[PDB]
């Protein structure tokens, strides 16, 4: 037994993770169901390294130091269960299987429980960063059976992306499917951040009449303060990019972002668990709307909008920045509410601060803002809503006049802002002690005798004879 860890699945992600582990001084045993791929890898991408191969699962297992650690990086679904089924008879009590694929969190929960009962420790880990990230520094989001954590922490944190202060973008997320649940929410959050940037762009372009390079410079400027983030960095770069003919490329690109994307699962989860994750929902629906390109061409010939901007451009541009920032705060508050609800549903203990850190590093959504979320949970690990943290409370308070102006102006101009508006609507709802939902309760009691509760006596159900 000379190998520190094994990885099954030699597509590019797996190869790159193996090479990353190798760089960090670990001896990795590579395996693939089509075994010829092992030799190919050893002869090529892994030539000259400490990587060793195996020609069967039994051989692979035999090469591993106990407790044995085996990473699965294969196609999500049946391929994962099939490898688990083949591995179990070969392993000893206390050995560890880590699924790093894009698996559905309920499958991860099932596997964790079933393997625990058989004496096998199971980890389901989110992996973010794509192929480059895998190779040099992914974000890793491990959850499952925490008995495994002390045995995988050194390798996982070693290979993970680090932030500038040195902390690894990898820590124990929580129980069972929590790691994969967190990856799912991350995917939805990404949709939100992208849509928010798009709305800011649309306001710059169509309310302020800004030039492409001017908008690039605005995003570059924005990237120097609170909004500092990878998505804003690349947006600036995209905006100034010129095609071979000297014309800007972005205006030539088809505005259809797809109807079937994975972000939908975050919004579906929110609806399943009854959490008001409104911004990610609008971001998903905005991609769907964009996909109706021919329908929008037709509608644009038949349906009319309202306007001419008269004001200080620099000021309104700043209003857009602050609207974006406040809306982003609401989106993440909502995402963390969903995490909190899953914790409640399944009895999971979630590393909220660590999750914020894990979403930096290799993740597309990486930002300084995420460090502020970590700070909030470090200040109060019992924090119940991001909006209650003094930093975020202050930020929203300082942004809200600008936010309202940006939204009011966009509305008068006919610019669609499904995410800015849902975020503001949510903020205004969340902060109200009294909402008109009592009218819904009265309506249902009126038409169906479904009963309502009095404010003074919650939990007691009353029917009134309204007629």
């Amino acid at each position: 037994a000379q190998a520190d860890i094994a990885l099954i699945g030699l597509a590019v992600m797996g190869q790159n993770l193996i090479l990353n582990m190798n760089d960090h001084g670990f001896v990795v045993c590579a395996f693939n169901r089509t075994v010829s791929k092992v030799d190919d890898f050893l002869a090529n991408e892994a030539k000259g390294t400490k990587v060793v191969g195996a020609q069967s699962l039994k051989e692979m297992v035999s090469k591993l130091k106990k407790p044995r650690r085996i990473i699965l990086l294969v196609k999500a679904g049946q391929a994962v269960d099939d490898f688990i089924e083949k591995l179990v008879p070969l392993l000893d009590t206390g050995d560890i299987i880590i699924d790093g694929g894009n698996s559905e969190y309920r499958d991860t929960t099932r596997r964790c429980r079933d393997l625990k009962a058989k004496g096998i420790l199971f980890v389901g880990s989110g992996v973010s960063g794509g192929e480059e990230g895998a190779r040099y520094g992914p974000s890793l989001m491990p959850g499952g059976n925490k008995e495994a954590w002390p045995h995988i922490k050194t390798i996982f944190q070693g290979i993970a992306a680090k932030v500038g202060t040195g902390e690894p973008c990898c820590d124990w997320v929580g129980d069972e499917g929590a790691g994969h649940f967190v990856k799912m929410v991350h995917n939805g959050i990404e949709y939100g951040d992208m849509q928010l940037i798009c709305e800011a762009y649309h306001l710059m372009k169509d309310v302020l009449g800004m030039a492409q390079d001017e908008m690039a410079q605005a995003f570059e400027d924005w990237n120097k303060t609170e909004l500092d983030s990878f998505l804003i960095e690349i947006t600036a770069n995209i905006l100034k990019f010129q095609d071979t003919d000297g014309k800007h490329l972005l205006p030539k690109i088809r505005d259809s972002a797809g109807q079937k994307g994975t972000g939908k699962w975050t919004a579906i989860s929110a609806l399943e668990y009854g959490v008001p994750v409104t911004l990610i929902g609008e971001a998903v629906f905005a991609r769907c709307l964009s996909s109706l390109k021919d329908e929008r061409i037709q509608a644009s010939k038949k349906l009319k909008g309202p306007f001419q901007f008269d004001g200080d451009k620099k000021s309104f541009l700043e209003d857009i920045r602050k609207a974006l920032y406040a809306s982003k705060i609401i989106s993440y508050a909502q995402g963390f509410m969903l995490l909190r609800q899953a914790a409640t549903e399944f009895g999971w203990t979630l590393n909220y601060g660590g999750i914020a850190l894990m979403w930096r590093g290799g993740c597309i959504i990486r930002s300084v803002f995420l460090g502020k979320i970590k700070d909030a949970f470090d200040r109060n690990p019992e924090l119940q809503n991001l909006l209650l943290d003094d930093f975020f409370k202050s930020a929203v308070e300082n942004c809200q006049d600008s936010w309202r102006r940006a939204v009011s102006t966009g509305v008068q101009a006919g610019i669609p802002m499904p995410c800015f508006t849902t975020a503001l609507s949510f903020y205004d709802g969340y902060r109200h002690e009294m909402l008109p939902a009592s009218l819904i309760q009265a309506q249902r009691d009126y038409f169906g005798a479904h009963t309502y509760e009095l404010l003074a006596k919650p939990g007691q159900f009353i029917h009134t004879n309204w007629t």
